[PDB]
């Protein structure tokens, strides 16, 4: 029962590459999936991949005995500054499992309890900023959630204060990081990337990587000269020992991990909080239920670790926001051996797949007809959700190491947000999703009305 898989429109020798010549390539790929179905072939000069959109097929793709993590072209470009850090290393490179073993303890329960106070530090700065707005001023939502999430990973992970709420413009790190991600995304469709027409792109890229590495240098220098005993993510990078190889990370890999965790440790969480607030103001009944939980649980001026763990409906709000708009919207796999997908699509060892997460999460055979609705109650019982239907944090041993960090931060922050403010979608905002490999609302603004509850 070997099927012929569909393929979107081609452009001669450029094959499908020009379909990526858009500012919104993930959303263009979702529209193609809408048209072609659960699997389609996508070719570029010298490369083939297959985009999967159905839980039927993706549940097989998530079999780690058959498929391993692949570096997509996007991750190969990001590797230019993230190196063999955890996000952009191959599973078989020695530094992947070594850094995984050394850094996994930085995301244990005990580690999260130790991060909690500094998460509150930044969260209180956010609440205070909004309490201090004048009447009819508004909140620039993705901008403020980036301030919050960047500052949280800086402080909790590295004892470094980006002081984003003291800035009306983005921290230089953010400016260069966004420009580097923009460049990597635009480079995806460049048929001749070495054409001198991109000399300036290349120079700018190098400049943005330097800016990013200069901050890394400062973070490292401050820690090794410090007279305060820390026990954070950076402590583990500098001192942790891999039980298997027995070795600590070397200096070159440490710098890659710092870059990796500064970027991965905030960008996707700012997208999540932005989408979550968007869906909450667009679904006032859901907002009310979540606000009622926040009021009942957050009975102290400062939330505790234990209280955040009881914000269970807020947790489902965030999972439902990750369902509709997972902020790292795809991951890539390669076949470890010859194998057949879904009884219909034979693959050879080395063949590549892309998992198109926002389309997987719209599989009507899993979620039902109401798939576009924002209904956090879908997550009331994980046992009622089929295997591999919900993959916003990737798969298997290569799943997101920071998942608990992200969800604790986002649960804490959204809980305080709902405890302290009413929110108004005063412009009737039309969702506009900006792509920088990752996904985030653009131009999303709201008004907040203080409940005047002291901190
Ligand atoms: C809601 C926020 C987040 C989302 C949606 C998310 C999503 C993902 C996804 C899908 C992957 C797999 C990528 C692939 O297979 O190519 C991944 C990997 C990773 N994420 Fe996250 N992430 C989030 C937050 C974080 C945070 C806060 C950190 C750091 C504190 C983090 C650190 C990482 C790292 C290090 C990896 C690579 C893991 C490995 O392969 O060993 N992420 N994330
Ligand atoms: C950084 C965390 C999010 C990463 C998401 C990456 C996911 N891409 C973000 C933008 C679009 C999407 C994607 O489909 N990319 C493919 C594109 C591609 C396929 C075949 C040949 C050439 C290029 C790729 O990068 O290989
Ligand atoms: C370098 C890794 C990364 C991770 C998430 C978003 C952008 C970049």
């Amino acid at each position: 029962t070997i099927k012929e898989m569909p393929q979107p429109k081609t452009f001669g020798e450029l094959k499908n590459l020009p379909l990526l010549n858009t500012d919104k390539p993930v959303q263009a790929l979702m529209k193609i999936a809408d048209e072609l179905g659960e699997i389609f072939k996508f070719e570029a000069p010298g490369r083939v991949t297959r985009y999967l959109s159905s839980q039927r097929l993706i549940k097989e793709a998530c079999d780690e005995s058959r498929f391993d993590k692949n570096l997509s072209q996007a991750l190969k470009f990001v590797r230019d500054f993230a190196g063999d850090g955890l996000f952009t290393s191959w599973t078989h490179e020695k530094n992947w499992k070594k850094a995984h073993n050394i850094l996994l303890p930085s995301f244990s329960q005990q580690a999260m309890k130790g991060y909690h106070a500094m998460m509150v530090d930044i969260a209180v700065q956010l609440v205070q900023k909004w309490e201090r707005l004048n009447a009819d001023e508004h909140i620039e939502v993705p901008e403020d959630m980036t301030r919050l999430t960047l500052d949280t990973i800086g402080l909790c992970g590295f004892n470094y204060r980006f002081n984003s709420f003291y800035r009306d413009q983005p921290h230089p790190f953010i400016t260069s990081m966004v420009r580097a991600l923009d460049e990597a995304m635009n480079k995806l469709q460049r048929a001749n990337p070495d054409d001198p027409a991109y000399d300036e792109n290349k120079r700018q890229f190098q400049e943005d990587i330097k800016v990013m590495n200069d901050l890394v240098d400062k973070i490292i220098a401050d820690r090794k000269a410090s007279g305060e005993q820390s026990d954070d993510l950076l402590t583990h990078m500098l001192n942790g020992k891999d039980p298997e190889t027995g070795e600590p990370l070397d200096d070159e890999n440490i710098r890659y991990q710092i870059i990796t965790f500064l970027i991965a440790g905030h960008e996707t969480t700012s997208g999540l909080l932005s989408f979550a607030l968007y869906f909450l103001v667009k679904n006032p009944h859901v907002l009310q239920k979540a606000a009622e939980e926040a009021a009942r649980v957050l009975v102290d001026p400062v939330p505790s670790y234990k209280q955040v763990k009881q914000l269970k409906y807020v947790g489902m709000v965030l999972n439902e926001a990750l369902r509709l708009w997972p902020t790292a919207p795809a991951f890539s796999l390669y076949a470890k051996e010859d194998t057949v997908l879904g009884g219909e699509y034979p693959l050879e060892k080395g063949d590549e797949l892309m998992v198109l997460i926002p389309q997987l999460h719209r599989d009507k055979t899993i979620w039902g007809d109401d798939v576009e609705e924002f209904r956090p109650e879908r997550f009331e019982n994980p046992s009622a959700i089929p295997q591999h239907a919900f993959k916003p944090h990737g798969n298997g041993q290569r799943a997101c190491i920071g998942q608990q960090f992200a969800l604790h931060e986002a649960t804490l922050v959204l809980g305080m947000m709902l405890k302290h403010f009413d929110f108004e979608d005063h412009t009737n905002y039309e969702l506009d999703i900006k792509e920088t490999l990752t996904l985030k609302p653009e131009g999303f603004v709201v008004k907040a009305k203080s409940k005047k509850i002291p901190l």
